[PDB]
């Protein structure tokens, strides 16, 4: 499919927390950046998420935040 | 304020598109990453955001989907 | 790609309402139901949304609320 | 109470998936779909979900995207 | 009706700033605190929401963010 | 850091309840409101959060909808 979020960001699978419903997967995404994403169990298994596999964050503009120092 | 939202991405702002109530910001996170933000053209002004500003895109966890390829 | 989003609807756009940054897309995803969804009018153009197109209304589990009368 | 999310769909509890402080409820809401949901164990009790109640799906638009094949 | 969200903030209608698909409502809740709440214009007129309108913020507890100081 | 986030609001943590890789924090703002947090585990610790620690629930504004009677 292709989806109208803005965000949509390679990277490989660095940690995986296995929860009671849910888990959360971190990415490695490059420059030194990774992104942890709160998500299903269920989800975690249908898509075979395991450390490193290839994968991609993926984020709604209107979830984005902007912080300054 | 230290936040709980486990992304807290550096990055220079790229782009501003000014809206109604809202506009989208674009950041360059580095390593050929842009993010692009939603938010209030009021905290946009509060911000003092512009076009090279130094700034950092915040998302919640649980705001973050994973994909794969098809 | 493929979603963690644990809802993935199909249906065919019915309106679009365009905004500044953002506009709403209404979906009938069959049996009486529409989904509203706000997105970017960027993401509008990048699918090529118009009335009648074939699309997804995607919702992540963790946006979805449960009311009772 | 009368609320501003555009997504408001009746449906029906499938299954409930009790988590340590969540779950996920399964709402058939007709036509063939499904609407899965990811709310606190205590909103699960204090609704007094169980399969076979009614409920609905509750939805802000803003966090609604939109997908398309792409073939 | 009754909704899983665990807030559901009681305030008054303060100000509502339109814009073009959304507009912004902002709802004194008391003691010094406002809530500001992005939603559709077709909402903010579908709920008759004018100055002075008693309403509700209401919030998905996956939503919240947690912070402190320093 | 400062944040977009339209809404910042000041109170004490009265509740924790510790999940699998989230928890509830219930924070008291006054006026007899209280706000619960569905964050991570991580964050929960990270934060020092207890009973009585000083906070703030942040919320983005379109993450808030408005309900009448």
């Amino acid at each position: 499919m292709k989806l109208s979020a803005r965000n949509q960001l390679a990277g490989k699978v660095v940690s995986i927390k296995e929860g009671a419903v849910n888990g959360i997967v971190v990415l490695d995404i490059g420059g030194g950046n990774q992104i942890s994403s709160t998500i299903s169990m269920d989800s975690i298994r249908e898509l075979g998420l395991q450390v490193g596999s290839d994968a991609y964050a993926v984020i709604k503009a209107t979830s984005v935040m902007i912080g300054i120092d």
